[PDB]
């Protein structure tokens, strides 16, 4: 049965870690359960920094978001900055639980928080007139009440319907990034690399991306050291062979990519995450114009930071909306995560959240 | 095609995991190994030696004489309970040595741990020679690192110790790229090819013990070495003064079967033996092939709480269960001049002294026990007559 990441937003006290437990018991504290065609893994933050990292650099990756909103309280600040947020680092889709309808039972009282939810939510992009909405009492629930028990099924139906299982890897159009490029003596040039997405066969035409202008190739051969010959696919360590191509052709960071899949940028914006120092990263802040490495899969290019209209610094252990420069172009989409360092320090982790 | 185990030893940072890397493109380049990525051996997998978490990378290649399997560990911890508990003994291994910094403290410690643990050779690389060309430094660091060989009894004149860069030979740059090659053959001349465990000498952990009606006496185990048949000379050692008898017979699933070999779990029936002459904790074994001993020096590490262990430190004249392969004996622990507490966590060299003797020769493994849990892990380091 699929797998899918999830896992609960929303502002603080709405009642997210309470729903987790309402739903494990019906049917970054990690929790698994599943549904009747589903298996779900769950991530529940206690609060602050906690959801900006695990949202920008975290083990998972969430598939859609569970927004906990308070019917008591309405929409809160945390609540608008976990929708930004969202949006920033790339979550795909959000239903809504609406918390705490024990506590308010005007219907009235219940569509006005329903109504500001939906605007906040098609503020950012989310589409907040199709989003569901599921009343509910996570509290209640837990404490085994059937009517509310209810709703927690209703929630999940909508989980299982309204948030698509990911695309696998495998189904995905090629790409995999260059680790290295070498000559093997009597044959020819390998790049070699690990499969990062899709499929190849020999024949196949591919594209070399990033770094220098795009070219296209055919592959001649796909290795896997003494096990396989002639395919590969997400997840393979392969050496790949390519017409015409020598070491001057093919280099470490590029990508071979399905033709017309993926192109090169040198310009975007990113949600930025500055570590602290006992994270590893530097107790200096970043500041406009700071020109670090930004490391893209398997290589590193200087890029230089804009910081947004009046902010001169960011610290550590803060977030930030930032715009790069990058002095070479570089394979790139939406979503795509990379960390920034310098020296022999990572100082930030971040994902890009639009190509300029 | 004989199979070799080894593995990168020396402090963090001085290159380990680059020269790991760059064997396995050199070698690729001749069509003799899958190159790896540094990131995927550097980021390496746990492993899980009950309760122990330990980072273990793992590499494979082929030089035109041997296969080698060779481990990396990115942690001093790791290198800790890899070559005292870890899932392969080292054959043999790569010390690396930063030329720029010369021998470090962890240096020491695993050229230490490598002869606690029995690694029956070490190859030197001195790594980094691209940040290095004062031919004074080379030699006083070659000279530092080969006095600190023979300080723990490696033949430090003989040893061959590799000028190189790891970084310029991972690169491509081909002068530096011979080095990897005048390793891989200082590897395959001075590293020597383990024994396999079937034609080592026979031995079987007794496990249990009872009699069989019209067969015999029937002492279980698993055989560990070697091979056994009707007929052969065995001897039961440990607990109690050896004995020799001969093998009447050797059962699997209760049929006799032709020959017992190294894996099988067997039943060995035993000439002339009653139930109370033979128990579990003796070993089986060709005749004079080990002995039993009660004292002896060993590596411990003490495991952390978390992994299962004690939550507070001991003494000396601690005086745990030292498990030995099948069985329990008691043992007196002394620890060595300036040490007097062991913390969770803590690895160190002891002496025992248990109150029975048990079959046992350098390098065999146990586990310190008490109240019924794991509190460590030890390899036999020397035995004390
Ligand atoms: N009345 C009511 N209280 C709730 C409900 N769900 C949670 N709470 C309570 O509100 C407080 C905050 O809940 P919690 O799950 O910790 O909030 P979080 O900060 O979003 O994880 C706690 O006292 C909860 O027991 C509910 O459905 N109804
Ligand atoms: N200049 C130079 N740097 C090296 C060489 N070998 C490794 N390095 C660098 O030293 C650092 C540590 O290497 P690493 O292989 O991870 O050391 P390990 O902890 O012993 O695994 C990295 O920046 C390497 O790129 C070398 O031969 N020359
Ligand atoms: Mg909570
Ligand atoms: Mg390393």
């Amino acid at each position: 049965k699929p797998h899918v990441n999830i896992g609960t937003i929303g502002h603080v006290d709405h009642g997210k870690t309470t729903l987790t437990a309402a739903i494990t018991k019906t049917l970054t504290a990690h929790v698994e359960y599943e549904t009747e065609n589903r298996h779900y893994a769950h991530v529940d933050c206690p609060g602050h920094a906690d959801y900006v990292k695990n949202m920008i650099t975290g083990a998972a990756q969430m598939d859609g978001a569970i927004l906990v909103v308070s019917a008591a309280d309405g929409p809160m600040p945390q609540t608008r900055e976990h929708i930004l947020l969202a949006r920033q680092v790339g979550v795909p889709y959000i239903v809504v639980f609406l918390n705490k309808c024990d506590m308010v039972d005007d219907e009235e009282l219940l569509e006005l928080v329903e109504m500001e939810v939906r605007e906040l939510l098609s503020e950012y992009e989310f589409p907040g007139d199709d989003i569901p909405i599921i009343r509910g009492s996570a509290l209640k629930a837990l404490e085994g009440e059937n009517e509310w028990v209810d709703k927690i099924w209703e929630l999940m139906d909508a989980v299982d319907s309204y948030i698509p299982t990911p695309e696998r890897d495998v189904d995905k159009p090629f790409l995999m990034p260059v680790e290295d490029v070498f000559t093997i003596t009597g044959r020819g040039t390998v790049a070699t690399g690990r499969v990062e997405r899709g499929t190849v066969k020999v024949g196949d035409e591919v594209e070399i991306v990033g770094l220098r202008d795009t070219r296209k190739t055919v592959v001649t051969g796909v290795e896997m050291f003494r096990k396989l010959l002639d395919e590969g696919m997400a997840g393979d360590n392969v050496g790949v062979l390519l017409r015409g191509i020598q070491r001057e052709d093919v280099e470490r960071g590029q990508v071979l990519a399905k033709p017309g899949s993926i192109k090169p940028h040198t310009k975007f914006e990113a949600e930025v995450y500055v570590l602290t120092k006992e994270e590893g990263g530097r107790h200096t802040p970043f500041f406009n114009g700071y020109r670090p490495q930004f490391y893209f899969r398997t290589t590193d290019v200087t890029g230089v930071i804009t910081l947004p209209e009046g902010v001169e610094m960011v610290m550590p252990g803060d977030n930030v909306t930032m715009t790069v420069e990058l002095i070479h172009p570089i394979a790139m989409e939406e979503g795509l995560r990379f960390a920034i360092r310098e020296g022999g320090r990572t100082v930030g982790a971040g994902v890009v959240s639009k190509i300029i």
